[PDB]
């Protein structure tokens, strides 16, 4: 497969000099500049990830891995953004549709080193551990070890006094944790991934012990 069957085309631009995720920066002949994310309110990055949308997904997800950032922007000829592809797009475009992939278990692919933060760890040493976190999510666990839940930065809003404070991270936690196991496949991991909307699912044994976790980053992995 390809980039220009997964990519989204015509991505929005803009045209420096100026005041979605992030949109591509160009410049006035409308050659690729660099990107800018809304997140980091020159504020943009140069040194971005590019490639023809007739490359292979190998190539993209190559790249990808190699500045650990989840796009990169196609071009043509002229150096001229046409599309952009994240991981996003390679999860529920690519590895949960593709019939490729429901013959390859994750078992080599997924983090045998995993962040995670115990329930009853207040909320601002849990964010702490969030932004060291190399996940999207950070799995929970309680007193003993166990898996008892997963949060993440969109849960922040689950706590009611935002509505203008360091209570233990069990408060605003997703109990019902969407799991992985090294014998499950690519396929079927994307799909829950796609299904649930979720970059990353624990990887575990038995009925709740947590053994990695298997990121949409890693699956990038399997195309090498
Ligand atoms: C639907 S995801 C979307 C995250 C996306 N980055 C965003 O900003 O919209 C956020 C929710 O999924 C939950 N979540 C993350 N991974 C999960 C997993 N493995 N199992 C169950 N829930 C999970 C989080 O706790 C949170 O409630």
């Amino acid at each position: 497969m390809r980039v220009k069957t997964i990519m989204t085309q015509n991505p929005v631009t803009i045209t420096l000099p100026a005041t979605v995720r992030s949109f591509p920066v160009v410049n006035k002949e409308g050659k690729l500049v660099g990107i800018i994310s809304v997140k980091r309110i020159m504020l943009v990055k140069r040194d971005v990830p590019v490639v023809k949308e007739n490359d292979t997904l190998k190539k993209a997800a190559k790249l990808m891995l190699e500045y650990d950032y989840r796009r990169v922007v196609v071009v043509d000829s002229k150096g001229k953004p046409v599309g952009i592809l994240t991981v996003g797009d390679i999860i529920r475009r690519y590895f949960a549709k593709s019939e490729k992939y429901k013959g390859v278990e994750i078992e080599p692919y997924y983090q045998r080193y995993v962040s995670i933060v115990w329930e009853g760890t207040p909320l601002k040493a849990a964010l702490k551990a969030l932004l060291l976190s190399n996940s999207m999510a950070l799995p929970v666990v309680d007193s003993e070890g166990n898996l008892v839940g997963i949060v993440d930065e969109t849960d922040l809003l689950r706590d009611s006094e935002i509505v203008r404070p360091n209570k233990p991270v069990a408060e605003i936690m997703t109990r019902d944790v969407i799991v992985a196991t090294p014998h499950m496949t690519v396929h079927e991991v994307a799909l829950k991934m796609a299904k649930y909307s979720i970059e990353q699912l624990p990887v575990i044994r038995g009925e709740g012990d947590l053994i990695g976790l298997i990121r949409d980053f890693d699956l990038l992995k399997v195309l090498v």
